[PDB]
């Protein structure tokens, strides 16, 4: 399938090069797949997500995104026209309040909530979690994330906005998670993009558009951004039985671009998300 005049990350994530604006996919598009996006929430009524996104769970007296952060990342992973996973069923935890924050513990019950809820969910062809979220390191987050990820849920968490080497950041730093770096449209590492040997892949995070509250649309940018793109994109690998939960994000490593960014620090991966999708 081919989606012209797509966001700029769709394209990157379909493309050898930079500078294309068509996004080319496999139009299985992630069918029969789950994403749990663990965020502000997820307006799940807006027409971009056309049935398939629904709030789980949350923490606060809402379940409703009254942020528009988790929405923008569901948009990233799965809406039809910003989504790299066009196809898959969106469920969203609020484990974050309306001002984007939330407590190390409500964050930590936010994971084991997926590890135990995907039980009671229909995703034969596997499951993943979306993270856009971090603070310091702890051990307790770190342990959270690796139990979601041992379960059998392909775990992405954002590197981090600090511009810093992201060992000191959690859940960035556990190592049984695909630690998610962001890079700009000229394949730049993003200039507040945390960096270092905890970082897997890079994916777009620099001025995505997707889906917002209130039914409409905007374009903004972190590592929180490149997340749902690496997200979306083992949903989709998932489907095409390329690859399952436990080893997506080697997979996605394997497969990636290699050496194409610029401002990459010594030591930390030059790879860029891609579905080597030959249309
Ligand atoms: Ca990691």
């Amino acid at each position: 399938a081919a989606q012209t005049n797509a966001p700029w990350g769709l394209a990157r994530i379909s493309s050898t090069s930079p500078g294309t604006s068509t996004y080319y996919y496999d139009e299985s598009a992630g069918q029969g797949s789950c994403v749990y996006v663990i965020d502000t929430g997820i307006e799940a009524s807006h027409p971009e997500f056309e049935g398939r996104a629904q709030m789980v769970k949350t923490y606060y007296y809402s379940s409703r995104d009254g942020n528009g952060h988790g929405t923008h990342c569901a948009g990233t992973v799965g809406s039809r026209t910003y989504g790299v996973a066009k196809k898959t069923q969106l469920f969203g935890v609020k484990v974050l309040d309306d001002n984007g924050s939330g407590q190390y513990s409500t964050i930590i019950a936010g994971m084991d909530f997926v590890a135990s809820d995907k039980n009671n969910r229909n995703c034969p062809k596997g499951v993943v979690a979306s993270l856009s979220l971090g603070g310091g390191y702890s051990s307790s987050v770190n342990s959270a994330a690796a139990r979601l990820q041992s379960s059998g849920v392909m775990v992405a968490v954002a590197a981090g906005n600090n511009n810093a080497d992201a060992r000191n950041y959690s859940p960035a730093s556990e190592p049984s998670v695909c630690t998610v770096g962001a890079s700009d449209r000229y394949d730049r590492r993003s200039s507040f993009s945390n960096y270092g040997s905890v970082l897997d892949i890079f994916g777009p995070g620099t001025s995505i558009l997707s889906t917002w509250i209130g039914g409409s649309t905007r374009s903004i940018s972190g590592t929180s951004m490149a997340t749902p793109h690496v997200a979306g994109l083992a949903a989709y690998l998932m489907t095409l039985g390329k690859t399952t939960a436990a080893s997506a994000c080697r997979y996605i490593a394997d497969t990636a671009n290699k050496g194409d960014l610029s401002n990459i620090p010594f030591g930390t991966v030059n790879l860029l998300a891609y579905n080597n999708y030959q249309a």
